[PDB]
């Protein structure tokens, strides 16, 4: 219930929205239908449209205009804003040249210069670019500010988890919002963009940016704005708000566009609608800058200029249906389109089967534009599964495409040529960031970076502490001119052991066969040396990994690779190893084909056994470090230690050997030589975090050699590839991947083919971070470099997308 009789006089756009029944005059008010009677006449004025003209200027002030052109406008801080212009011969900020903004320029009684986040529903990336020539507002924050190429939005690349995630600096799976559309089993409750329940704070998970301000005293306009508000009264309103009392007045700010996202689905990214959309988002922008100058705020405001996601061409002709794949379709629910997900009609069905439905869903058609998941088996990069909001099944669904159950959902809703939700990789997704103000850097490009990474320069802006994020705080320190965030690197928490020779060839009984009993002191003392680390400076280039938990390994020296060896999980943490552009291929010899030799550094108790694996039908071993690369025969036989053995279904092993026998030499090739740093992954409970040993669900039959989830490889080199990876004096370039462990190749529709054929496919779409992997593994890479730790930070959120420009 609504007591609408209250009055919105002297409360036009309060801050602090008050309790129902009383009515409110707040910019979401029309969303809840709670406004008071007099909100539109009061607070909605229009009178004599957005701009001032020569006859208005000195005007006597009639409040009943939507702005003002009268002398007192500017002390009541309610100007149109082209006042100066029309009224006083200023120039219109976009016709100023740009001048560099070394130092906050703000009014006395400014405690800090107030942050305004500028964000436009689907802007595309490549819109900066395309449509540069209608948008000289825009271009100007972005050739005299910071900016990013593009900004890479979160999966899935749609509306409230892009908006909820640069609030919050969270993945969707943390935050909660993991669709515009979800159905929560504990509470029992839809989210629906329609209608009331996504108002229910019980969605909206994390600490976002207005409470963070907030808890820690710096006070904040509201984000959100009911869509009837016109553009012009947004931006009269935040300018109304900057002219507040100190006391009253908030530091941080949003304005949102719902252009150009409603025009591109309508009309596609690119139609030729689009451009006036475009010219209007550059006119809002210049009426911004233009109220800001007159207020002596331009060179006081920080401005962040973002999207949430961009814009892809899809229309109604490319829809898979389920129905052509189900026989069973009504005993489903799909959340539909550029995403699926699949869960029961009925949680009474029993005949319910997720294997079935996947099975039917897999390579059933020769140019299937979606692919089915456990969402567990989704890559890691996405971060997309620890939440009871995400159904188990998941359609990856191909760029310009849709899912839908049946035809009928298609036509009983062709009408749009726009879409997104797609895979946050994909080209067309990618969205904006410009950062313009005293607190950015001048004329700066920075590299693509994740929209994660925003929440903790709105903090760092804005002098407060975040909360607990999935940012990684100082990654973003090169946007900054200052307020940069200083971090230390973790603290080790367990220091390993460095075993000498301690146990004799008869003490291990592990099934273990290998003929290598072919017997000098020239090369005796050599190897004695090579196991005391006399080549790990080749081979660990950025000092050992640290180990940030408490368990128990090993430092395991050898000629051509160094490892950390888990007593506890009974095989390498992290295999290191460097590749020079010279290095050869050798094949494994026929006398070694199933040679696995005990390492007599490490005990029989905390060593895997051949026997496990001869009984294990279903699984078989690899090697971390590739005896195809060894660099001597005599080096080869290291290769084969049983601490060097990981366990790999078949399936897997066509994948791993390909990557180790191909394309580890392909990458030193290319990359002028290439440091390799491969291991295990643990992620039973698909939370993106290292599993401790009682989360682990499979074991080698008949033993304690836990199974990984994941294998993982960190590939490293000179950013100036003229330099080998060995001797690089500056900047480091990094791909890494976390492929999963699987038994069946079925991800691989193409699988029947040569490795050739589908193996990079697989490898591209399970591209990583080097700070996906540290949270899967609890390891902390590029201890020991020469680079600043920021710039280290930068280069551990890296993601490779394999994208073309
Ligand atoms: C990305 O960044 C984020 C943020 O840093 C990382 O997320 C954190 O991960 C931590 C480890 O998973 C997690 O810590 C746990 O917190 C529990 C208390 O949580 C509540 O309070 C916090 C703080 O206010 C709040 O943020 C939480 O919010 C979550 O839950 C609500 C639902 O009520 C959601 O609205 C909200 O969206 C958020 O959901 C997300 O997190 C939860 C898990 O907390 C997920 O289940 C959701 O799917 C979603 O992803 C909560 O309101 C605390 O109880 C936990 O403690 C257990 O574990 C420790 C181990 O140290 C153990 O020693 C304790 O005894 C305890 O065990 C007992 O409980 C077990 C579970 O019931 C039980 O099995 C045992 O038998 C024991 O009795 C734990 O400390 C932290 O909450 C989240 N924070 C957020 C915001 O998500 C995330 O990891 C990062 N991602 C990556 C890849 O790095
Ligand atoms: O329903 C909507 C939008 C609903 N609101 C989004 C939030 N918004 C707003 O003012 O957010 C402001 C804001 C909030 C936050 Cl958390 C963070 C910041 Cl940086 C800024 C008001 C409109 C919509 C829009 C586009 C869509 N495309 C599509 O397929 O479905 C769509 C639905
Ligand atoms: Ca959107
Ligand atoms: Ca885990
Ligand atoms: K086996
Ligand atoms: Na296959
Ligand atoms: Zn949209």
């Amino acid at each position: 219930w609504t007591a609408t009789s209250g009055s919105c006089k002297g409360r036009c756009f309060e801050l602090q929205e008050v309790g129902p029944p009383d009515c409110r005059c707040d910019n979401l008010c029309k969303s809840y239908s709670s406004c008071c009677h007099d909100f539109d006449e009061l607070c909605l004025k229009t009178a004599r449209g957005w701009e001032c003209t020569k006859d208005r200027c000195g005007e006597v002030r009639n409040e009943e205009n939507a702005c003002h052109c009268s002398e007192d406008c500017l002390s009541r801080g309610d100007c149109c804003t082209n006042y100066q212009v029309v009224c006083k011969g200023e120039s219109h900020w976009v016709d100023d040249d740009c001048e560099e903004i070394k130092v906050p320029e703000c009014p006395a009684g400014f405690v800090r210069p107030p942050l305004i986040i500028f964000s436009v529903d689907g802007f595309r990336a490549s819109y900066m670019k395309k449509g540069s020539k209608v948008m000289p507002n825009i271009e100007k924050l972005r050739s005299c500010g910071t900016h990013a190429p593009y900004m890479r939005p979160v999966y899935p690349t749609k509306t409230f988890p892009n908006l909820y995630t640069l609030a919050t600096g969270l993945y969707p799976e943390s935050h909660g919002i993991v669709g515009n559309s979800m159905y929560d089993p504990v509470f029992d409750a839809s989210f629906h963009l329609r209608g009331r329940e996504k108002f229910n704070h019980r969605w909206w998970g994390g600490q976002p940016l207005w409470i963070t301000a907030t808890k820690q005293g710096v006070r904040a306009g509201t984000f959100f704005w009911s869509v009837s508000i016109p553009h012009e009264r947004r931006i009269l309103t935040i300018l109304q708000w900057l002219s507040l009392p100190d006391n009253e007045r908030p530091s941080v700010y949003a304005f949102y566009s719902e252009q150009p996202d409603f025009s591109g689905h309508k009309y596609g990214p690119f139609g030729p609608e689009m451009t006036n959309p475009l010219r209007e988002i550059d006119k809002t922008v210049g009426q911004l800058m233009d109220g800001l100058k007159q207020l002596r705020l331009h060179r006081c405001v920080n401005v962040i200029f973002v999207g949430d996601h961009g814009m892809e061409d899809v229309t109604c002709d490319r829809t898979e249906f389920l129905s052509n794949y189900l026989t069973n379709v009504d005993d489903i629910t799909l959340v539909p389109g550029t995403l699926g997900r699949i869960r029961a009609k009925s949680i009474n069905n029993s005949k319910y089967d997720p294997k079935t439905i996947i099975a039917a869903l897999t390579c059933k058609k020769p140019d299937q534009h979606f692919k089915p998941y456990m969402k567990q088996h989704l890559p890691k990069r996405l971060h997309y599964a620890n939440n009871r909001r995400i159904e188990d099944i998941h359609l990856l669904v191909d760029r310009r495409w849709h899912v839908a159950r049946k035809p009928l959902d298609v036509y009983k809703k062709c009408f749009f040529q726009g879409d997104h939700g797609f895979d946050n990789k994909v080209n067309s997704m990618q969205t904006v960031f410009v950062g313009y103000g005293p607190t950015f850097k001048y004329r700066t490009k920075v590299p693509p970076f994740e929209n994660i990474e925003l929440y903790n320069v709105m903090c760092d802006l804005l002098g407060l502490k975040p909360a607990p994020n999935n940012g990684t705080h100082g990654s973003l320190n090169h946007l900054l001119r200052t307020n940069t965030f200083r971090p230390t690197m973790p603290d080790e928490v367990s220091r390993p052991n460095y075993p000498g020779i301690m146990y004799l060839q008869s003490e291990f009984d592990l099934g273990c066969t290998c003929d290598d009993k072919v017997e000098n002191k020239l090369e005796e003392l050599n190897k004695r040396l090579h196991t005391k680390g006399s080549t790990k400076e080749r081979h660990l280039l950025y000092g050992r990994p640290a180990v940030l938990y408490r368990t128990s390994y090993d430092i395991l020296y050898h000629t051509d690779f160094e490892s950390g060896y888990s007593e506890i999980f009974l095989m390498p943490l992290w295999t290191s190893y460097t590749i020079s552009k010279q290095a050869e291929v050798s094949s494994i010899p026929e006398h070694l084909t199933n040679c696995v030799r005990p390492d007599v550094r490490v005990s029989p108790g905390f060593s895997q056994n051949c026997l496990a694996y001869k009984n294990d039908k279903q699984m078989s071993y690899g090697f971390l470090f590739p005896p195809y690369l060894s660099s001597s025969p005599e080096a080869k036989y290291d290769a084969f230690l049983v601490t060097n053995m990981v366990p790999m279904y078949p399936a897997f092993k066509r994948v791993w050997a390909y990557f180790q026998r191909v394309l580890v030499k392909k990458y030193a090739s290319e990359r002028n030589g290439v440091n390799v740093i491969s291991g295990p992954i643990f992620d039973y409970n698909y939370d993106g975090l290292r599993d401790t040993e009682d989360e682990i669900k499979q074991y080698v039959e008949g033993s304690s050699i836990p199974v990984p989830t994941h294998y993982y490889s960190i590939i490293t080199s000179c950013l100036d590839f003229t330099q080998p990876a060995d001797k690089c004096d500056g900047p480091l370039s990094v791909s890494s991947f976390i492929l999963p462990h699987r038994p069946d190749n079925d991800e691989s529709c193409n699988s029947s083919e040569d490795e050739s054929k589908w193996v990079e496919e697989l490898m591209k779409m399970h591209t990583a971070r080097v700070r996906d992997i540290e949270h899967l593994t609890g390891l902390d890479f590029y201890r020991k470099t020469s680079r600043s730790y920021s710039e280290i930070l930068t280069l551990k959120t890296y993601l490779h997308t394999y994208e073309s420009e």
